[PDB]
């Protein structure tokens, strides 16, 4: 009813027709660091500017969902340097630093952090969005991160 809409993208596996277009090293079925109540996470070892990229052509209309959200675990080290990018019209149209999205704090090691980004507020993007990616920006290898509960929200 009046409860705002949500669209799951990954909840212990891909949902709602989203597609794995990732080019970095990752697994969609990591079972070593899972949130309570889930069975799998995406594991991602950020390196060589790889990224986890979840795609669904024009599936997210900002007239229905204001934000993109995910839970991230910083693994052994935390504090990974990552860029979160939104894709519209088959091109990247906006990016944000994960530390920025986390209020200026580097993501904590060994524990799960909610990451919220607003399409208009954070990416200055509106209309139909084709996907989101989480990209390594260090090149040099970073400790493995875990991603869970990817969801589009009003």
């Amino acid at each position: 009813g009046a409860m705002g809409e949500s669209l799951s993208i990954y909840k212990s596996g891909l949902k709602n027709d989203f597609q794995d277009w990732s080019w970095g090293e990752h697994s969609l079925t990591d079972t070593t660091n899972v949130e309570s109540g889930e069975t799998n996470s995406i594991s991602f070892t950020p390196k060589a500017y790889g990224a986890v990229f979840l795609g669904c052509f024009e599936c997210i209309d900002t007239d229905t969902y204001n934000n993109i959200e995910f839970d991230i675990n910083g693994g052994s080290s935390g504090a990974q340097l990552l860029r979160i990018t939104v894709v519209k019209n088959s091109k990247s149209v906006g990016s944000k630093l994960i530390t920025d999205l986390n209020g200026g704090t580097p993501i904590e090691a060994n524990s799960w952090t909610k990451i919220k980004a607003s399409f208009i507020d954070d990416f200055k993007v509106s209309g139909k969005v084709d996907g989101i990616w989480i990209q390594d920006i260090k090149g040099d290898t970073q400790s493995t991160v875990y991603i869970s509960n990817i969801i589009a929200t009003a």
